[PDB]
């Protein structure tokens, strides 16, 4: 644990690791899609008198 | 020529006659094409100022 800990922190300090190295293939699952932000945008016209 | 005249006529006051009878097909000619009638046709909205 301690280990995985180590190249966790040395991932996320911005380097590469390849985990399929030691994390191993399996069947499939169905994960959850990306998390977007969402801020509302919107142009409306204006209308003659 | 007059039989031809009469037939003419004939298909002109509304029949139908196959004309490939007397007449057989030769050589491609490029032909001109259907005239049209005309008139100007057109949309021009307005906006606010």
């Amino acid at each position: 644990r301690r280990l995985l800990a180590s190249m966790g922190e040395l991932f996320v300090r911005g380097i590469d690791v390849d985990w399929t190295a030691m994390v191993p293939a399996a069947g499939w699952v169905d994960l959850p899609t990306y998390a977007f932000e969402h801020r509302h945008y919107w142009l409306e016209p204006a209308e003659p008198a």
